[PDB]
């Protein structure tokens, strides 16, 4: 007692750093690692390394290097510079190519300035880039590029890149280019936003700008005209300087052309077979096409008999979208995470020209991901171990006997490590395990043959020593029983926690569909500061709508957002208050985006449980949020469908009940995702009913509020608000 | 132990000031609206007749927003479907009711979404503007004649002003001027083709899925300004077959050299218009005098008749060149001009003679010329007891300029030191309007012997109510800064005690030619703060303030955010040195220019002010409109005054806000001081790591004047000031 604590300045200035081990596999036995601006090549088997690229090589380059991409064949390296961020994944940059053999920059036929995407072929040294929404291909870095599409037009026709909604909610990527495994075929999507309405907002820029700029983004809100999609494939081997490149269109199924549809997944099975998944605008019916190259005709035929249909009666298909297929090397079969009869997600074995699939996994738990596939074994992550949904462990199923299941991670360090992710080598000969809690992160390399522990890569020993000197908070992960169902919660407990003493409680909420805020992960965040320094219990709760516990829980919120997930956060806090170590006169709630929505809906409930709370960039009314995400859970806002609950599930309609609570409303003006609009309507509804509240806008900040200064400012302002709400010095 | 003047009393408007709004329709009669009845009153004897009974428009179907009766009392305009645009501009539907026939005009009705309507000054001719084009109706029932065809939304404005002309030049949407007999209709044409657009989000009702973007032609400081043309049309010679001929009056040669404004339009006679023009650099103004040639049908503006008004110390006029007051023949006029000593006084101009003769002199200013007869010119000034914040009606004998008589001074010198006036058509009777320091008092008088005829409204009903309330007193006095008198007021709490120490809120505006220390009686937020919370609300008139000579007003020329900021600090500093104020609890607040000066004071690092509130503040002068900014600052070029434009920003003083508690408030739909200005303040404070309170108001303009928003802002500002001064 009476020693150092984890301060707000420690969180903001990043005094206590987590070390990472970010490696990129270049073959079955070698990986690359960036260390003090030197790129090293490492041998997985023996552990030896050499300087692949010297940090001194690009000293007289004349530009600040943002990122590196080396060609699969290790002959060339892309230098990314002049990085200008757009949305979450999208950005623009200039690119130069450096010949490693010749040790010199390619000066002729250069990649243009303001390039939108670049990618190597997965083998060799071929480049496909996007510039002014049009796709270009280079066979050699030094030779001229071949233009593939001519239809590209800013904010209208997107060739090889996503529009706003496809980027954020479908592909989680700017890229809509897919090379074939050998690099013969370049598959691309085309998005058409002609009839899609624009979100318009002011961007104020530097002081020097006299007239504010208006930003105009094609953004389909709930029920609005969506973008249309086409899918094309091009033969890269037969490109001539004389003739234009011939792009063969793959049409979507007849069952999708009936109405509005999305292209939600693209996976190459072999060199001559593409898997395309399509999803109806009502996201309860999805169709997987298997499309084969006709070697004579030069076409792509997608037999109707080969189609695999995935549908839901209880809600929507998949966690966020239809799950990724993992093909056997021959491409005549694949593995896919599917919801079983009991509503739990498990691996299903599909054979191409045979009906149904065979479930290879079962039980009251879920497979999170399929990570690798050999002839002998399929490697997957799940939350099976100790029946803890918030835990993650790497498992291995013998394909010759599905009963032979081996945990590879569970017992490596069972007190320190209960949350693993994995990175396999090109043919899964070695894997990197990445532990992220409940102890400090631990990065370890393994051999697939015997599942032997080779090496430790990073153990965070330097950090461990420093945090021994600091009064750090403990993390309790447990459950409470509501209507005979286990629901999991966590509490960031202050140092030297005392069950006799009564503590003020902040409820940290997200609570979106398929979310998890009660897990075994180690975080140095704002909650650490609040517990360490200010002696606040920061609790999170996974109620109805939360993921990784079966559809019974996750689909409970179907067509009914801002109901059970709101009710359950109130009931969680109420049950925490009835525990002996919580001061029921000092219970707060805060969250971001969906967290902001649920925070606002709880404060507007009239429960009496919550004294104060903070909504950062909240959703206020579901008609204001994008089509793909909102319609997944709510359907369309028509009288025929679910308009009644769209209108019944707003923050604005609960304005009267904010008289009983102290509310802080925060939002960035340049939020391209949850538009400032949503907070603008909350504030106006509170003004209209005569409710006092604190507010704070952030000029030109997006959904992150992630600029160094803005990040420091919001957490400082939010700290002051929570401190004064709980009567703390 | 009586009740106090609460915040609820201010916001729900418990204690109402009664008015007496009259419109003179002749030399001896005025119109007065009472319980939705319009009455005609006889000025001499005081008897009345019901002109329009309130029951007449019960089955009309729409809510009537305003009434306008024709000069000849034969028709009445019914204004309904009122949709407000900017401060003066709005759109409405109009019906005309025939008083003779006792029936609504059913045929050839005024269009829906009409932008302006006005009667001829005599008879029953109507001129209206619709889709930015002027129309004329000779009879209400007959079809209208189209005058202009060039009108186009946001581009060509015929007969109506654009944004900047409305707000900063004419203080009116109307750019339409009839001749004294209804013969000629003069109009201005504004061209906003190359004027850049301010763009801001309007979120509207909850139901609207996609926010609207509002696009307004708005010239910021240094930007491309609107161009102006001036036309005159003969309404007597309008044909149903042939198009109407508009004769252009060209601006003087000294204005066409560069960028200019049309700043005043005044008919002298039936055959004469006076136009005033102002250069974009507002140190040079030209009055033109234009006569109708009956033979050619042209308007000729002889070069020798031109009158030039210029300033070396600053800008022309208080805000613009002053209006001329013509003698009945129109061969002479009177005009308030700055004299050799820098004080504003009446100057006698004869049309074909150079220069003018000064009729008034002294260390005080003429505010306005109110009426003109063959015998007397009636004017308001601040002469009485050498009080700049006092206003009184005077009368000067035109046959002997030494014979000056105060008509208002001695009517009730304890109750009334602030008068405005409304004369009848030929100045036979006048309504005096007292505004303070006591309750407002409305009295009618006869010009002949200056006899007090009648009391119209004395606010006796209010007097009774305020006896039950612990009301705050007002002290108006001065302090000595560099051997100069500068005036201040203080709203002192009830049962004020000079032995006890009180917290002080400094209420600031301090814009060029402003006055916040006066003798006017106000029931406002300051009344609540003094009555209930026992706070001294002080205001101070420093360098830049008006009605005290150019030496003071022009001290801030090309130097905004300097001396007016310094002097508010020094005023507060001197108030702290008084024994009855707590120097550890001094706050500052203001709106627009007040918000700018509040921000600049808090960013000074003086240590005088603990906290303050900037509502809809200007942050950088490059963000505010051309006409206002360039009047005081010149152009933002390296050639001119860009150095001080860049040195006079709130953003550059961000570091010093670490030492103070700052509340920054702004409406998102502010068309005047754009939300931009607060958006750049906030970003600069975040960028240098300064904590501050903030509050935006969705879809509120510069007023923040909607019932709910008004209640909310003053509640939020109350909570902030209370917690800053540690008040129960
Ligand atoms: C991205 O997505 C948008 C739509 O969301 C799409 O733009 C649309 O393109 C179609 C097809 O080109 C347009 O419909 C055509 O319009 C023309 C006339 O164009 C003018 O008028 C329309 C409104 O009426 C405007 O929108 C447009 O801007 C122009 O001002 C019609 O003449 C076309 O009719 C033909 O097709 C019919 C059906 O086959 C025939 O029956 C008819 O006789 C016409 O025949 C012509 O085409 C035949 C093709 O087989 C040919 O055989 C004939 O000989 C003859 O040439 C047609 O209705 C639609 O208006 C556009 N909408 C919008 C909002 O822009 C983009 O093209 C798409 N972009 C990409 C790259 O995929
Ligand atoms: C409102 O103001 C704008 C200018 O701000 C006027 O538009 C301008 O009109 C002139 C007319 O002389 C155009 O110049 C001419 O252009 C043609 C070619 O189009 C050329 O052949 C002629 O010799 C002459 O130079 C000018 O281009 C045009 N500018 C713009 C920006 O449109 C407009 O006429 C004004 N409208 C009214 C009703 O007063
Ligand atoms: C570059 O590499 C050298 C040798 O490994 C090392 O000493 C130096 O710190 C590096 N330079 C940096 C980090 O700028
Ligand atoms: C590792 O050692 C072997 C044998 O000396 C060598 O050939 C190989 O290049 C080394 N690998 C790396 C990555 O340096
Ligand atoms: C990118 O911009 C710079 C600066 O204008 C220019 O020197 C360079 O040539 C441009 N890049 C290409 C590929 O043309
Ligand atoms: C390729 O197609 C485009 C039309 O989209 C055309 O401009 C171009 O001439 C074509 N190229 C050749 C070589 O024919
Ligand atoms: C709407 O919300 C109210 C209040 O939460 C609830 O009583 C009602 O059941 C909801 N459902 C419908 C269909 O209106
Ligand atoms: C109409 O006028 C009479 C006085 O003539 C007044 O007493 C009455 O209240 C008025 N009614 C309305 C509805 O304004
Ligand atoms: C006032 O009284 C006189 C005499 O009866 C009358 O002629 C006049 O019309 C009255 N005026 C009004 C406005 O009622
Ligand atoms: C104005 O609109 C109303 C309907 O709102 C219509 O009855 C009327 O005819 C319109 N007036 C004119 C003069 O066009
Ligand atoms: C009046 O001028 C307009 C064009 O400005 C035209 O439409 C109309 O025909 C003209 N009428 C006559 C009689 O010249
Ligand atoms: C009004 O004055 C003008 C001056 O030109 C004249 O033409 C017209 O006849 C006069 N009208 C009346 C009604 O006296
Ligand atoms: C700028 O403003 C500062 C205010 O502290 C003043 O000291 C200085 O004299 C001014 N000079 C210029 C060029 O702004």
């Amino acid at each position: 007692f009476s020693r150092k604590t984890y301060t707000l300045t420690d969180y903001l200035k990043n005094t206590y750093r987590l070390k990472l081990y970010s490696l990129r596999w270049i073959s079955d036995h070698e990986y690359l690692y960036k260390q003090e601006n030197n790129i090293l090549v490492f041998n997985a088997e023996y552990g030896n390394s050499s300087v692949f690229l010297e940090n001194s090589t690009f000293d007289e380059f004349g530009h600040s290097i943002n990122d590196y991409s080396i060609s699969p064949d290790g002959q060339f390296i892309l230098l990314e510079y002049n990085y200008v961020k757009q949305w979450r994944h999208s950005y623009t940059a200039s690119y130069d190519i450096y010949d490693l053999n010749k040790r010199q920059l390619i000066t002729e036929e250069r990649i243009p300035n303001n390039t939108q995407w670049v990618t190597w072929s997965p083998v060799g040294h071929k480049l496909a880039y996007v510039w002014n929404n049009d796709i270009y291909v280079k066979i050699e870095p030094n030779l001229p590029s071949y233009r593939i599409t001519w239809t590209g037009k800013e904010d209208i026709i997107y060739n090889g890149i996503t529009d706003w909604v496809y980027e954020e909610e479908v592909f989680s990527a700017y890229s809509a280019l897919w090379w074939s495994p050998n690099g013969t075929f370049l598959a691309y999507a085309q998005f058409n936003d002609t009839e899609v309405p624009l979100i318009e907002y002011s961007f104020y820029s530097d002081e020097s700008l006299q007239y504010p700029k208006t930003v105009r983004v094609p953004y389909p809100k709930a029920g609005a005209v969506n973008p249309t999609v086409k899918f094309f494939v091009v033969n890269t081997d037969s490109l001539s300087s004389v003739t234009n490149a011939t792009s063969i269109q793959i049409t979507a199924p007849a069952s999708m052309l009936i109405g509005d549809h999305y292209l939600c997944d693209v996976t190459w099975a072999t060199q001559e077979r593409i898997s395309l998944q399509w999803l109806r605008r009502i996201q309860n019916y999805s169709v997987m096409d298997i499309c084969d190259y006709d070697e004579s005709s030069g076409r792509w035929n997608c037999l109707v008999a080969r189609q695999h249909i995935e549908m839901s009666t209880t809600g929507w298909v998949g966690r966020f979208r239809p799950s990724e297929p993992h093909f056997t090397l021959d491409g005549n079969s694949f593995y896919k995470i599917i919801s079983n009869e009991e509503g739990y997600r498990h691996i299903c074995y599909f054979q191409i020209d045979k009906k149904d699939c065979t479930f290879i996994t079962k039980g009251t738990w879920e497979v999170i991901g399929i990570e690798a596939l050999t002839s002998d074994y399929l490697y997957y992550i799940s939350n099976e171990y100790k029946g803890m949904p918030g835990g993650r462990n790497l498992y291995k199923i013998q394909l010759s006997d599905y009963t032979k299941v081996t945990c590879l991670s569970c017992e490596l360090n069972p007190e320190r490590c209960q949350y693993y992710s994995v990175s396999f080598s090109k043919e899964a000969k070695y894997y990197q395990l990445r532990c992220s809690g409940p102890g400090l992160p631990l990065y370890t390399l393994h051999s697939s043959v015997n599942d032997k522990g080779l090496r430790v890569l990073e153990d965070n020993s330097a950090l461990d020593k420093m945090l021994q000197n600091v009064q750090m908070p403990s993390k309790k992960l447990d459950f409470i029983i509501l209507n005979e169902t286990k629901f999991w919660y966590q509490m960031i407990l202050p140092p030297h926690f005392d069950k006799s003493k009564k503590y003020p409680l902040l409820l940290d909420v997200y609570a979106g569909p398929c979310s998890q805020k009660a897990d075994t992960v180690f975080r140095l965040n704002w909650a650490t500061y609040l517990a360490s320094t200010e002696n606040i219990i920061v609790a999170s709760f996974d109620g109805r709508g939360s993921g990784y516990q079966g559809d019974k829980i996750m689909h409970a919120i179907n067509r009914r957002l801002g109901t059970f997930e709101v009710e359950d956060q109130i009931e969680a806090a109420r049950q925490f208050s009835k525990m002996g170590f919580v001061d029921n006169k000092r219970i707060a709630i805060w969250g971001w985006s969906y967290g902001g929505y649920v925070t606002s809906m709880v404060l507007g409930s009239g429960s009496g449980v919550f004294k104060c709370g903070i909504a950062v960039a909240p959703v206020s009314r579901w008609e204001y949020y994008d089509s793909v995400y909102t319609e997944r859970y709510m359907g369309l806002p028509t009288p025929e469908d679910n308009l009644d609950h769209y209108r019944n599930s707003t923050v604005m309609s609960r304005a009267e009940n904010f008289k009983q609570v102290e509310y802080l409303l925060i939002h960035g003006t340049a939020d391209d995702n949850v538009h400032f609009q949503q907070s603008a309507q909350i504030s106006k509804a509170l003004v209209d009913v005569g409710v006092d509240f604190q507010a704070m806008w952030y000029t030109d900040e997006d959904h992150g509020i992630a600029s160094s200064t803005a990040h420091q400012h919001i957490y400082t302002h939010m700290s002051h608000f929570i401190k004064q709400c709980f009567s703390l010095p």
